[PDB]
């Protein structure tokens, strides 16, 4: 059965006005799996709420899982880790049997108290960033998943992971067959392919080769097709591969506004959105409205990569719209993938300000998957 894995960045409740996105803004019938991001750990592996005022005191954990009262078939998971949590503590925790056991027991306790149906492990990433034990992380990550699976089978809980996409990244972190063996599915983060950290403009989630890229050694390029075909060939069965898609774009400052193709020189991060409020990225809800309200933007489609981009003076923006989302889900259908994972629900056009219905990206996913 095809699944739709909706990540919910819970900090979105602090956004103002039309950017505010609470648990009550979720449509629980547009997802099959809803993921509460994020919880974290300390250096001894103790699972902990990162925002206890919201998660615990104001009952956000329980409000989230209570969505099952509306859609009884919905699964609600909690996600541990993420970008801001780093890699060091997960490396330290994974390497010690005492710390693994403490992570298993304290995360299980939180999952059961607050009525979650499972755990999404988003360690970014084994043997990367500020990892402590380096290459040992790869095997110890799989040992952690095995001990988690052994504990979770006593309660019927789901165990899932979010992982880096392209081969150059994945080989640093995972033994693919061992990971796929223990999880219910693998959510491949097939986005952030390029971004403001690069010296040239590039697409956030290009499906295939992009304009300005060399067709020589195509398999080393950062795109969704390369990533998905890597993970399938490395040993992830299609029925455990969930393909990530972004509900946001990434923004660049052009070095020269007249050189505005993909793979043009860039000077760092571009505009920020009104609610996400970070230079270098913009929610789809924010940018479809920005495009709507300022006709000076030039929107083009990269017909090689199957994704749109837009420029105005010094701004250059890669993003995904209904057409590129359709292309992505059709691609996933065409390789019999298990489903779609989206980051993240709170930057869909949930108010429908952009003339394509409420939740146009999420509704597109549901519609193209259903067919
Ligand atoms: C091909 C290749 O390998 N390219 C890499 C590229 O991947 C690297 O970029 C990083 O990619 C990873 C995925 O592999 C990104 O991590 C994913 O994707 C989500 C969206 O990118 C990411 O969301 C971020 O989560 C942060 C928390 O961890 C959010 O911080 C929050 O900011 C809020 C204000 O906006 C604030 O209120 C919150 O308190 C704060 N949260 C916390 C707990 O502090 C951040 O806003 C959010 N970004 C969004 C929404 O756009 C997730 O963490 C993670 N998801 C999952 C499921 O794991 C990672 O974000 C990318 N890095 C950066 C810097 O963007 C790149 C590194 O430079 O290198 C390329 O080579």
């Amino acid at each position: 059965d095809k699944i739709v894995v909706c990540y919910y960045g819970t900090w979105a409740t602090y956004r103002t006005g039309l950017g505010k996105f609470d648990v009550d803004d979720i449509d629980p019938f547009l997802c099959t799996h809803l993921v509460y991001a994020f919880i974290g750990i300390n250096a001894e592996g103790t699972a902990l709420a990162l925002d206890p005022e919201l998660d615990v005191e104001r009952g956000n954990f329980k409000q989230f899982t209570s969505l099952k009262e509306k859609n009884p078939n919905l699964k609600t998971l909690v996600a541990v880790g993420g970008w801001s949590e780093g890699s060091a503590q997960y490396s330290i925790m994974a390497a010690e049997p005492e710390y693994r056991q403490n992570f298993i027991q304290t995360s299980l306790a939180m999952i059961l108290e607050y009525n979650f149906d499972g755990l999404d492990v988003d360690w970014l990433y084994p043997n990367r960033r500020d990892t402590v034990h380096g290459e040992d992380d790869i095997e110890q990550f799989s040992t952690l998943l095995k001990e988690l699976r052994e504990e979770f089978d006593n309660y019927g809980l789901l165990l899932t992971v979010a992982v880096s996409a392209v081969e150059e990244a994945a080989v640093q972190s995972y033994d693919v067959p061992s990971v796929a063996k223990y999880v219910d599915y693998i959510g491949v983060m097939t986005y952030d392919m390029h971004g403001a950290w690069d010296s040239v403009t590039g697409h956030n989630a290009p499906l295939f080769i992009s304009e300005g890229e060399s067709a020589e050694q195509e398999s080393t390029l950062y795109n969704v097709n390369n990533a998905v075909q890597y993970w399938l060939s490395a040993g992830c069965p299609p029925e455990k591969l969930v393909m990530g898609v972004p509900f946001y774009g990434r923004t660049f400052q052009l070095s020269d506004p007249s050189v505005n193709a993909p793979n043009s020189p860039s000077n760092g991060a571009g505009l920020a959105g009104p609610y996400t409020a970070e230079s270098g990225y913009v929610g789809y809800n924010e940018f479809c409205y920005i495009l709507q309200q300022e006709s000076s933007w030039t929107v083009q489609t990269d017909n090689l990569a199957k994704v749109p981009y837009a420029f105005l003076d010094y701004n250059w923006v890669s993003f995904d719209n209904v057409e590129s989302m359709t292309a992505k889900v059709e691609y996933a259908n065409s390789f019999n993938l298990r489903g779609i994972m989206l980051w993240s629900i709170e930057t869909d056009d949930f108010h429908g300000l952009c003339g394509e219905g409420t939740f146009p990206l999420l509704n597109t996913i549901n519609t193209v998957l259903a067919e």
